[PDB]
């Protein structure tokens, strides 16, 4: 690979501070040499500098947890990914042919309840920070919508899968997805900044704040910090580091958390747009310089995360605002992948 660009890098945080996010940072772990950066603040209000040992909270980058989770079951005969959802979780589905690998992929055609939750940014998060929901009542919600396509004939994105995904976990293994990633993944890969700590709202020693921005343009920032994430659980609620996820997406792709089979399931994309794949709880990305990254984005109320690695996993790179509801740093974060794998032009 090309020599990480560290100015490059320098110049995307600097980019999404001008663009309203408080603070930004990257960590890049290249084949055992750490890059790390960081601009602006963890905590807006008392100046608190943001560094890359903050936790955070990683959004979405849960699906991939959950994913492993899932193949580790597959691995152990446990779960068969072209069977139905129904024949594990019964009566769950108005369509007993929705199957495991549809969900997992996004193809199942499951309505994604968090677009009536979010039509307002702010209003919706006070309306769900405090809540806590049960697996059922969220795909109860989805469910009020008919599928936007037949089984397995579309991609489209939704959290609703990766809800189905905690509920198979705790069903077929008769704990609960704390426990299982605990076990399966945190304890054996020693991820000592990550958790799962549902429906808890703390964030576990030193973190950033999270700033959700408004729908008004030039709106005051609100501090989203502080929330169950139970809207998502499964599908979002993880909170880790640069580190911990840049050690998690290198041990997925160097093949160290399933079979070789499994890994290759996780990896059968599908199209999301000409740029990118979507594979079993795995994101693709293409990079300008031919390479392609394998990982997951998060966004998840004041925080945004990109966190990829190389094929073989011996680069990876984890990137986080503390912002979100902000299309520009969005935008300009993605960038910290090109710096660090492509390098400077
Ligand atoms: C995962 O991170 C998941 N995120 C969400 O579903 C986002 C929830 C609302 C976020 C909120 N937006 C609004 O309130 C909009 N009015 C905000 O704080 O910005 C899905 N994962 C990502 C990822 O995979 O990249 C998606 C953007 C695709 S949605």
């Amino acid at each position: 690979l090309p020599a990480p660009d560290d100015t490059g890098l320098q110049a995307v945080l600097h980019t999404a501070l001008s663009q309203g996010a408080p603070g930004a940072m990257v960590r890049v772990d290249d084949n055992g040499t750490i890059h790390q950066l960081s601009e602006g603040v963890a905590d807006r209000a008392t100046g608190r500098a943001i560094t890359t040992t903050d936790r955070f909270r990683v959004g979405s980058v849960t699906k991939s947890f959950s994913a492993v989770v899932l193949l580790q079951l597959v691995d152990e005969g446990k779960l068969d990914l072209d069977a139905s959802v129904n024949t594990y979780l019964p009566g769950l589905l108005p369509d007993d042919r929705i199957t495991v690998r549809q969900v997992m992929s996004h193809r199942s055609g499951l309505y994604d309840y968090t677009n009536d939750m979010f039509a307002q940014t702010v209003p919706g998060f006070e309306s769900v920070r405090n809540k806590v929901f049960s697996y059922q009542d969220l795909i109860t919600l989805s469910l009020k919508h008919g599928v936007t396509n037949a089984p397995g004939a579309a991609y489209s994105y939704s959290n609703t899968n990766f809800v189905v995904a905690g509920m198979l976990i705790e069903k077929l293994t008769g704990h609960s997805v704390a426990t299982e990633y605990q076990n399966r993944i945190f304890t054996p890969l020693n991820l000592t900044d990550t958790f799962y700590v549902h429906p808890d709202t703390v964030i576990p020693g030193t973190h950033a704040n999270g700033y959700l921005t408004p729908d008004e343009a030039g709106g005051a920032l609100v501090d989203s910090t502080e929330q169950t994430v139970s809207w998502a659980q499964s599908a979002g609620a993880v909170i880790s580091s640069t580190q911990d996820l840049d050690t998690f997406f290198s041990a997925l792709m160097s093949g160290q958390l399933m079979s070789a089979a499994q890994l290759a399931q996780m990896q059968q994309w599908t199209t999301v747009n000409s740029t990118q794949g979507y594979g079993l709880g795995l994101r693709r990305r293409d990079l300008s310089c031919g390479i392609s990254v394998y990982g997951h984005t998060g966004t998840v109320q004041g925080y945004y995360t990109y966190a990829f690695a190389s094929k073989d996993g011996k680069r990876s790179v984890t990137a986080l605002a503390n912002t979100s509801n902000n299309v520009n740093v969005l935008n300009t974060m993605a960038r910290t992948l090109e710096s660090a794998f492509c390098g400077k032009p």
